[PDB]
């Protein structure tokens, strides 16, 4: 539904979504995963009774990569954007009547005002990702991708993990990825 729905613009100089099987050196994949977006949108609002489900990442900058010093190195994405669309639903220790109505307002409330309980980052703490809310009368901001990085297939990617690891094949249609629901 409309009512539960957020969009959350997010972009920063850095990113790293770190790839599991890659052990020597960290290196990142090319688009942030379901589970680093839940994590921004869990900073800015959580409460036990929701949880925040991913169903669209928008990815507006061409994917590129440079390698940079860890206070050895890491290989990171430069100058990303992201929108992040996702839904609240609500977990077995929420209140018997509970809804998301509240949890969905407080959310944007929040976000309107660039506020945070914690800094969400972009993967790792390093980088912070900066936030703003599209709330329902603003825009999509436009993709600056390549008419031939539009449409690209990612492979296998980190869905999330329940602390066990759950993957799902990410593959960017115009520009957007439709993450499927977690669950089996």
């Amino acid at each position: 539904s409309l009512a539960n729905r957020i969009r959350l613009h997010i972009w920063g100089d850095y990113a790293c979504f770190t790839r599991p099987e890659m052990k020597v050196e960290r290196v990142s994949y090319d688009v942030i995963t379901p589970s680093a977006a839940r994590g921004i949108l869990s900073a800015i609002h959580w409460k036990p009774a929701i949880n925040w489900v991913i169903d669209k990442i928008y990815v507006l900058k061409p994917i590129r990569f440079e390698s940079v010093r860890r206070n050895r190195a890491a290989t990171v994405l430069k100058d990303v954007a992201y929108v992040i669309e996702a839904h609240a639903v609500m977990t077995s220790k929420a209140g018997v009547d509970e809804n998301t109505t509240k949890h969905i307002e407080m959310f944007k409330r929040r976000a309107l005002k660039g506020q945070c309980f914690q800094q969400p980052c972009m993967g790792v703490r390093e980088f912070p990702a900066h936030f703003a809310l599209i709330d329902d009368n603003d825009p999509l901001p436009l993709s600056q991708l390549s008419e031939s990085e539009f449409n690209r297939d990612l492979g296998w990617m980190l869905h999330d993990i329940d602390f066990t690891p759950h993957f799902f094949r990410a593959e960017l249609k115009n520009g957007v990825i439709d993450v499927p629901p977690f669950y089996a």
